[PDB]
């Protein structure tokens, strides 16, 4: 209640507590922070957006969410859509964007896993699921998470939207589906390799901040920041990204469960009878969080030195409670 003002005090930060802010919203942290992050952006006057239909939506979306799956629930929402309002304000990107893609990316971030139904996209397609039929295999959950999303957007008292333009609702469209497909993990070498192009031939006003020429720079950033704000758990403080760590694990155990019923080769990391927990988040740290996190920091240097050093801390944290 005063527990809520005091936490949201942090809205702009890194070191926000966005379990706090869950316990004090009656488990709404989505539609809680979406309103904050809106409010302070000025978000609502700038697109006319009414705030009857923008909470209706947003509880909505949330509710579409599942409370029974460990760590894809509206917490982990609420917490990329958080994550990506920071990373929009760091001063190496001040000014670039327009008003309409700042609101695409926050957009994106709070739908870009609606209605997960805590499994994989290999286990969808290997199980023959209604979704991989559906989906021909491709992107399964993300092409999924974009058309919940944006089928809510299709009613009256729920068109947050509607005062756009059409020509600017077309491309905040291809933004988004551009920004969520992005968080497919099989897509993850493939966006790495090319943000080390980026920066390779980075551009800087006299005063350090990016010089991004076309629309193709700005979503290729874009899409990129969201992926490091799904991948940001690491980057957090030790306390959260413990929590973080104990939900990815019961989720992804709880698919290892479904596998044996099923007589289904069990993922290696979703073998709870063999898996180290400590060694797993190591690699995921070596191989995929620190050279993406390396890479977006030479984008922003020095922006992001300190989420760095947390992570490097964080890494060797997880190394010592390995015998
Ligand atoms: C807190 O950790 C993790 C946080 C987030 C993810 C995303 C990528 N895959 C997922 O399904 C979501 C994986 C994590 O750890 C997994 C890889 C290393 C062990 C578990
Ligand atoms: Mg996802
Ligand atoms: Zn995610």
């Amino acid at each position: 209640e005063d527990h809520l003002a005091k936490e949201l005090e942090d809205l702009n930060k890194w070191g926000l507590n966005i379990f706090n802010v869950a316990g004090y919203s009656h488990n709404r942290p989505l539609t809680c922070i979406m309103y904050a992050i809106f409010q302070e952006r000025d978000l609502l006057k700038t697109f006319r957006i009414s705030s009857d239909t923008f909470i209706t939506y947003m509880m909505t979306l949330e509710d579409h969410y599942h409370s029974d799956v460990a760590y894809h629930n509206s917490l982990h929402a609420a917490d990329v859509a958080q994550s990506t309002h920071v990373l929009l304000s760091t001063p190496a990107l001040d000014a670039v964007f327009t008003d309409l893609e700042i609101l695409a990316a926050i957009f994106a971030a709070a739908i870009h896993d609606v209605d997960h139904p805590g499994v994989s996209n290999q286990f969808l397609i290997n199980t023959n699921s209604e979704l991989a039929l559906m989906y021909n295999d491709e992107s399964v959950l993300e092409n999924h998470h974009l058309a919940v999303g944006f089928k809510l957007l299709q009613e009256e008292h729920c068109d947050i939207f509607m005062n756009l333009t059409k020509k600017q609702r077309q491309t905040l469209r291809k933004m988004v589906i551009d920004m969520v497909l992005a968080t497919d993990m099989s897509k993850h070498m493939s966006l790495l390799a090319d943000l080390k192009t980026m920066v390779e031939t980075k551009k800087v006003t006299s005063s350090g901040v990016l010089l991004l020429d076309n629309y193709t720079d700005r979503i290729q950033v874009l899409r990129n920041m969201v992926h490091c704000a799904d991948l940001s758990n690491p980057t957090k403080s030790l306390e959260l990204y413990r929590q973080w760590t104990d939900r990815i694990m019961e989720e992804f155990f709880q698919q290892g469960d479904k596998e044996r019923e099923r007589g289904m080769e069990i993922s290696p990391m979703c073998d709870k009878h063999t898996a180290s927990v400590e060694k797993s988040q190591v690699g995921f740290i070596d191989y995929i969080v620190h050279p993406l996190w390396e890479t977006w920091a030479d984008l922003v240097q020095p922006d992001a030195q300190d989420i760095l050093d947390t992570l490097e801390d964080n890494r060797n944290w997880y190394q010592s409670m390995i015998p």
